[PDB]
């Protein structure tokens, strides 16, 4: 029932998801009206200047989160790992992340996306990505960028490289498609199903270095569906306000007078 | 109606195709027993030594021809030229050959074969191109080769490699298949169908150098379904000699007396 | 009045140029019904084979030619040799076709096409060349092509490409189409102009290897507005029957049957 | 109405601007004789010690400072982040700097200046960059230079090469300018109007390195119409002398007795 | 005897091994439920930090953990250091790994493991290794993986690699075969005896980087028949909550529920 794991995802449009770490940090990015959280034990930050290796969160802090907050809650699995998506599908969560910014847990293939009942994010960065992994099974996907900078320079270069590739197929000769289905290395039968629908057939988010409202503003008038934040809102001066901030402008994306307001 | 271009090739299972160049020609490789004739202008030799470029038979021969035989009649067009292959179709041909013995007309696009109500012949050399063939539209498959040598070693390469991709997909996890698909940029959906199937979805024809019975038997007994004979077998002390025991090679390709007897 | 030149040449839609090299061939050129003719001494076959450098057609065979007549009369001219254009212009012939058939003049310049009365046909080879030569004043645009092998590949390429570009160009953003100029190195207000009218701003031809009718009506479905035939019609078995079908083929471009017949 | 804007932005010509930090420095900058304040968060200086990424500066810090002043007030956008620039034309500023100071904000476009009511100042390093920013809709030009070290060199290689391109521009051939545009990869329109005008089609500033009334009164002398002062004017011994030193320098920029005595 | 060895590792199947370090590790690990301990005077993640060779352990302290546990008790023995292994031997162990985590003693030989009564566990990382130190006398086989950072990119890859090459050899054609014995460098007769057992011809377990229950389970789905755990256990905040955690996941390893409660 894939089409059931997009129409789930759908209601996470025009909303905000928030990296949280424990049931405080849940319980503000509930109330600065997030729609969705990403339970990890520590921030990307960690990983990415502490080092080390980044797994699966915690299942006891999965459990706490989710008894503490009412919205869809995720957690991020390594990528090929399926054993921890069997875990995380096991404890119940509402989305299962197979997040890049962890650790890589088997290189060349992905998760059989289509064994589990529970919807993927999946990250992309580019068309054939991004269709690939709506094949294997993601019922949603969001653009990479870059972990943990606060630069959204290639954040925004991927959303405009997908909505790029999918406004050339959309006026794209049909006689042409095959061949373009083959640059990307992308399936065919989802090429000709974007070309259709003139967007990928699932919903899309932005992620990487979205720190301020201007940039969840800019992100979702690129195209995108919704925005990801993950620690640069709870390590700032005020995190409910800067929260808060985001959650307006991706509500705004199109009112500048809010965006000032809000900054 | 896909699958119905597919069963009217099927009847060109275990059988000969002989390049004819006139309606004696035609006549002869009636009587030796092939079950479809290639219509051109002059020989694949003639395409190979005197140079220029090789276009798309002409019609009164082509007309003559169909009118001298019973048996399917084939003709060659330019890859990516569907305009030669809108005129074959509306002279009445069987089936058209994609051919890239001709000369590129198209050095991107294949034609989109789905426009047709005639069953196209599409060339290949490895399991990703004749996926990639088949999606496009082509209603049976013969592997490349080389073109004009009288040998088979590249041909008998491309059907070892065609082979040793399905039997390595055949067993193939699931869970690697996808990658597998992007590793050949073949549509998923065709390589799901191979991995069930056990073969190509089509028809499977080897071509190139195929100038003895020995050769034919061979290509029958590395898996195809038949062979392309197109010069060496008008151009030798006697055609009418060659051309049955090339035919009784491919209809007895497990019977060395037999092989021996026709030799 | 570069819309008056661009008007004048928008006649020649829908029909044939052939290179004509006497009265005689300029005749039967016409009575094939072809739109216009091309004077020059000796064919482009013959710039191949004889050497040399190619220049302007003489004069007194323009004028020849021009009284034999009655259709558009075209001339190619050196590229960058404005003299040789202003001698055309002031022979009286209807276009100049500043030609890269012929011989390099200026290697780094072209004509500056503003100063003549006469409407001037510019080859291209992507969208970038077609943009910059109407943007030097070229009134008509035909695709490069390869010069002299009847091989149409590069032709076909070549209006794959421009179409393709005008296609991306048509659903681009507005905010990307700046750096799409950049890219091209193409004037951005004619870059503006062919986004809103989704083609490009000129009558556009084919030229390069269209040597049967199917090749012609290959380029008209492509997109072209026209062709152009240049050698291998009169020095083939019967020339007058050859331009006939390629003239049928360009006036019924969507007519399997009709291909067939002249075929 | 670009017109607008760009008679607008000439009031600056022959002043000076200067990065401020708070409404003291901006009282400072007004209190020394400058045309316009560039306000922003912290000094380029934070910006290399600090390290990090820069962005908008944040808008209650532009309303003080709009509220402290009364000459016009600049703030800085990043390239590309067309909200930040929403943002800023919310707040009311009355220029906005597209600063390459700042982070990247999108590499390959830059911000579609034609949408906001409000001029825009864009860097530049040369006449090509400088046509492509005016038809994007920038109303103001300043020459990139380097930034943050003091060193002028950059700044007046930069001068030099934009003001060498007019000039060369000036005297060149028409029948040449078209390939001239091509060199550059800039429009042809503004390249004919920058031939036609003998100088860039708006005002146009210097930046980056100017720390001594020398180096303003060289910039000035080099042809430019203003200079950007950000940090080494707040950070000496004493602020209010340099900068009224500087503004001076600016305004008899062909006086060396006034240059001697401001030194 | 090989078969008896053979025969030998067999009880180790589905089971867990723990690098020990002293009697009280040796005895946390059997609580646990481990199958058999690998006895080392300090730890991977020791010889990664204190640098210098490592060799053989001490025959005092295995000898004292042979006394305090009562499983098997494995030993490490550098690459091609015969001698080690004669007096691994002949203190009495049950199992010697003949392990690459140590430092090389012989870099071009390994160990003839023919003449020892005693089984030997060869690390490997595809199946050409396998096979050629299956040939060379280890009764059991263990994946590389990568040694002391917890990261099982390298460990999933090298299992996905080993039951790639058995599937591929299970379908593989006879005549092909050959060749593919050739690709490896493998012996050919235990190369047609994988094909026949449709895997490899001994125990195989995983090792590298199995840090937490998830990566157990990973492996043990992955076709692995155990896993090696060594130093990310004891240096923990619980080591016997952690090590039956993991020793419940390989004997669970199809059970998400009891992954999720045992982690």
């Amino acid at each position: 029932p894939f089409s059931v794991k997009v129409g789930l995802a759908q209601m996470l449009r025009g909303g905000v998801i928030m990296d949280v770490v424990n049931a405080e940090q849940a319980r503000i990015a509930e109330e600065a009206g997030a729609c969705a959280v990403m339970a990890l034990e520590r921030v990307p930050a960690d990983i990415r200047a502490q080092g080390g290796v980044a797994r699966m969160s915690d299942p006891q802090m999965i459990k706490e989160i989710k008894q503490a907050v009412t919205i869809p809650v995720m957690a991020k699995a390594r990528i090929g790992h399926f054993v921890e998506a069997q875990i995380l599908e096991a404890i119940g969560i509402d989305y299962i992340d197979e997040s890049e910014v962890l650790t890589l847990a088997d290189e060349d293939h992905h998760i059989n996306k289509h064994n589990f009942r529970i919807p993927f994010v999946c990250g992309c960065r580019n068309l054939g990505e991004a269709l690939r992994r709506i094949r294997e099974g993601a019922a949603m996907i969001r653009t990479k960028g870059e972990a943990g900078t606060g630069n959204i320079i290639e954040a925004v270069r991927h959303v405009r490289s997908v909505n790029g590739d999918i406004r050339v197929l959309r006026n794209m000769d049909d006689d042409e498609v095959f061949t373009f289905a083959k640059k990307l290395a992308a399936p065919y039968d989802l090429v000709m199903q974007t070309k259709q629908l003139g967007r990928l057939p699932v919903v899309q988010f932005a992620a990487g270095g979205v720190a301020t409202p201007a940039d969840a503003a800019l992100m979702m008038q690129l195209g995108c569906d919704g925005v990801f934040v993950g620690s640069g809102i709870f390590k700032s001066g005020d995190p409910a306000r800067r929260a808060r901030a985001i959650v307006q402008a991706v509500t705004h994306y199109s009112d500048p007078e809010m965006l000032v307001e809000v900054s």
